[PDB]
């Protein structure tokens, strides 16, 4: 359902279209608190968006690139650039917003 993303490939896969990117560790209950609602999420978008997942203990270049501090970070990539970052957890509607605000 979500497709993992590292720091070798990262570049490749958010290139063209809308890829919401779930910047997680093992060590953040909260990240494994919205995991569940993230697979959701990506069987409602089966076709519209992508959703990554990318580790940034195991990447980090990837997360200094775009800032992230805080996790769980949330960032919608439209054609290759960040246009839009949610910080913690959030109910599957509130995704849904973000993400129709760039379709």
């Amino acid at each position: 359902a979500i497709v993992k993303v590292t720091d070798a490939d990262f570049d490749s896969k958010v290139e063209s279209g809308v890829q919401l990117v779930d910047f997680w560790a093992t060590w953040c209950g909260t990240s494994k608190m919205i995991a569940p609602v993230l697979e959701e999420l990506a069987a409602d978008y089966e076709g519209k968006a992508d959703i990554l997942k990318l580790d940034v203990d195991e990447n980090p270049s990837t997360a200094a690139k775009y800032e992230v501090m805080s996790i769980p970070t949330l960032i919608v990539f439209k054609d290759g650039q960040p246009v839009d970052k949610v910080v913690g957890f959030q109910p599957k509607e509130n995704l849904a917003e973000v993400l129709d605000k760039h379709l």
